[PDB]
């Protein structure tokens, strides 16, 4: 059926300016192979604060990837991940903002670093949620496991550690053989 | 998994230039969409008799279907369509022609005219088949019944009807709605 899918990345203080970008192409080029299907998109950038760069009702008015994410501007702060999953389930997945009534609800996570914040996201609980933790930051299994809380079970599945930002480009070549024409 | 895909055109003396034209331009628009990911494909014209225009091994060699059919010429004769698929069968889905062993065989066949042979499938039953009739030759419920056993069932989900080549331009809008990533 329908799918609204967020993507929620990263642009706190520790990544350089092609790393930034990189998570920017990743984005991008999901959505390009993706485009004239039924999934719907929208990009929240956080850091200290949360950024809507685009919402779902921006997306349908233009679906232009390039053009949805050219304003869009390195934050270089912190990374309060409790609570920008939090301002996705709350301030995004809306109607208004053109989300679709029963479409399946997905989240993609990137990140370069360990929370810098806490709580719950127990009201993001029902979206599908997939984290993708880029770079040395989550080179020890400590650091990996912080990152389960933030997404959906097992996360065998949708917990992805990068080592490094070029993985990305291996990541997206990996996600397209997994897309098929449903019956 | 593995998808190996086989498309069947039609290449009869009914089709102008153009509703040709618009049945490789489908083909191709299938292609592209579908790039980089766990489907191969061949296509195979068939008029009278039956000629893969490039194989699972060439697709594989050369990603590129705009240059895949560039050699392609309309047979412009009549509409072998069991011996056709019995061709695809038998001569199409081989290892040494680069198909995957035991990849998921799909099979789109796409006509503008009742088959001019007869005799039987069985040799292809287990390839998962799709049939697109088009234009003016199945405007009777009768033609549009003698489909049926060429495709997989049930009819109303493998047998597709088209009333102008036209509408080739919506059913890949109508196919790409059915685009996902899989679990
Ligand atoms: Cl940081
Ligand atoms: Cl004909
Ligand atoms: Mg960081
Ligand atoms: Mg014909």
């Amino acid at each position: 059926g329908n799918v609204d899918l967020v993507f929620l990345f990263d642009g706190s203080m520790s990544l350089q300016p092609d790393e930034f970008q990189k998570i920017l192409d990743f984005m991008k080029d999901v959505m390009k192979k993706l485009s004239n299907t039924s999934y719907q998109f929208a990009a929240v950038q956080f850091s200290t604060s949360y950024k809507t760069e685009f919402d779902f009702s921006d997306y349908v008015k233009r679906k232009d990837p390039d053009a949805l994410l050219k304003h869009v501007k390195h934050m270089l702060l912190l990374t309060n991940t409790f609570g920008a999953i939090n301002y996705v389930a709350t301030e995004v997945f809306r109607e208004e903002l053109g989300a679709r009534p029963d479409a399946t609800k997905v989240l993609i996570i990137i990140t370069d670093g360990e929370a810098t914040d806490s709580g719950n996201i127990d009201a993001a609980k029902d979206i599908i949620r997939y984290i993708i933790g880029i770079g040395k930051h989550f080179q020890t299994k400590e650091s990996q496991e912080t990152l389960h809380k933030f997404a959906s079970k097992p996360a065998s599945e949708f917990v992805k550690i990068l080592d490094t930002f070029e993985k990305l480009k291996d990541l997206f070549t990996e996600l397209q053989k997994k897309i098929y024409v449903i019956e």
